[PDB]
């Protein structure tokens, strides 16, 4: 077990705490492409923690490796971290840019006001979870196109949806509500009266028109699955279904605001049954 090792698990715990889902997939993946994406993660999940001076820091470090990938650096952030990512970006070619994208967005979260429509909302989405899906091509696919990274962008947009949709109760409570005020207003919504009084149906059909988005985004990338690597996609595929399978868990809660729905452990291997017969 050498010094290498000891970033990537690292990197590995910090991926196993903060998202069930996405490792469960993920330590499907060989050896190799599993360890380039709890680096990858482990980066985003602390420029998403940033928060201010850490997030510089950390700028800098993504920086530096874009710069001179072989040579060695006093990283000023977490070390394990930008070590392990500094040994993919040898080996693989990586969206610098994209990191840079999502850095902005965590910078422009500070001074978060509500969206007006749903195409400033479309436009998070990208920032937040569109650049991961963006960084991950190269890793999850042998021959990077266009078309890959249309994919993987897509998918990751409609797993940030997904996200929002689950979160309605607890982002309220921290002040945030992603829902555009055009569509609020349209569907005659009110996020702090509905926490308050319960669900209604002018909530519900507001949801499910994000739900649906979500859905239909998700079948579009299933039916361009084959853009990425062979062993990748049926680890795509079950990280996808399980997250789609969030979706009714909240309408099994009753679209409740105020508990986090999950998809426990003995549903994922149910799923990862029936995609791993299918293949
Ligand atoms: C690198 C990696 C897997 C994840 C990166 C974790 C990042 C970027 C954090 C900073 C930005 C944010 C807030 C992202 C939100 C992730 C919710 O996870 P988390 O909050 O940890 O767990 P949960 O909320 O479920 O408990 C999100 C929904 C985007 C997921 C998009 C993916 C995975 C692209 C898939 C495309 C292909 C697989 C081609
Ligand atoms: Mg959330
Ligand atoms: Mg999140």
């Amino acid at each position: 077990m050498t010094m290498m090792d000891m970033n990537f698990k690292y990197c590995h715990k910090i991926m196993k705490k903060h998202s069930k889902s996405f490792s469960y997939a993920f330590d499907l993946l060989p050896e190799d492409q599993r360890k380039a994406v709890w680096a990858i993660y482990a980066v985003c999940r602390k420029i998403d923690d940033s928060i201010i001076q850490f997030l510089n820091q950390i700028k800098e470090d993504i920086q530096s490796i874009e710069k001179y990938p072989y040579e060695y650096h006093h990283f000023q952030s977490d070390r394990r971290i930008m070590m392990a990512l500094q040994h993919v970006a040898q080996h693989k070619n990586i969206a610098f840019q994209s990191f840079y994208n999502l850095i902005d967005t965590v910078y422009k979260d500070q001074h978060f006001t509500m969206f007006e429509t749903d195409a400033e909302l479309f436009g998070a989405c990208y920032g937040v979870a569109g650049t991961v899906g963006e960084v991950l091509t190269p890793i999850l696919s042998d021959h990077e196109t266009h078309q890959t990274y249309d994919v993987a962008r897509r998918l990751g947009e409609s797993l940030q949806l997904i996200n929002i949709l689950r979160d309605v109760g607890e982002d309220f409570e921290n002040e945030r509500i992603y829902f555009s005020k055009q569509r609020l207003k349209q569907y005659e919504v009110d996020i702090a009266e509905v926490y308050q009084n319960g669900v209604n149906n002018h909530y519900i059909d507001l949801w499910e028109y994000y739900a649906a988005i979500a859905e239909k985004d998700f079948r579009d990338v299933m039916d361009q699955i084959k853009v990425f690597s062979i062993e990748a996609q049926p680890i795509i595929e079950l990280a996808a279904r399980i997250y789609i399978e969030i979706l009714d868990e909240v309408r099994q809660a009753n679209y409740t605001l105020h508990e986090r729905v999950f998809v426990e452990k003995r549903k994922k291997a149910k799923l990862f049954h029936e995609i791993n017969s299918k293949y």
